[PDB]
RNA sequence: GAUUAAUAGGGACAGUUGGGGGCAUUAGUAUUUAAUAGUCAGAGGUGAAAUUCUUGGAUUUAUUAAGGACUAACUAAUGCGAAA
């Protein structure tokens, strides 16, 4: 099966925490996730990675995706 | 032998008030730029895009540092200064 990497600790009553940084410009949007110490990057998705037209590099749609 | 003492003016004095001024000092974020790490393909900019920047790593996140300016929010028909 899958080889996850989250620390060795599950539990449908044990919450995991990830600090999501979100910068919203009128041109581009960023969505970042990182340790609660913010020194090790995990996930990084920006509107640009989501659409073709530079004007849409902001969009509500690009934010959804 | 020298008028009063001008809701005239000059001085003394008394607590007090002010973003008045001159030297010191002292911060605070932010903008840059640099280090230390962190990823990952796009950043940035416009109505649209375009020159611009970028896996000899950008934008990005955390810590920290250097530097020059600036004093936010409180800051309002409120204050001070002859005015600037
Ligand atoms: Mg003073
Ligand atoms: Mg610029
Ligand atoms: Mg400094
Ligand atoms: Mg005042």
């Amino acid at each position: 099966e899958v080889i996850s990497y989250g620390p060795p600790n599950v539990g449908a009553n044990e919450n995991v925490f990830g600090v999501c940084h979100i910068m919203a410009t009128w041109n581009d949007t960023f969505i970042h996730v990182t340790d609660l110490s913010g020194r090790e990057t995990l996930v990084r998705v920006t509107g640009g990675m989501k659409v073709k037209a530079d004007r849409e590099e902001s969009s509500p749609y690009a934010a959804m995706q």
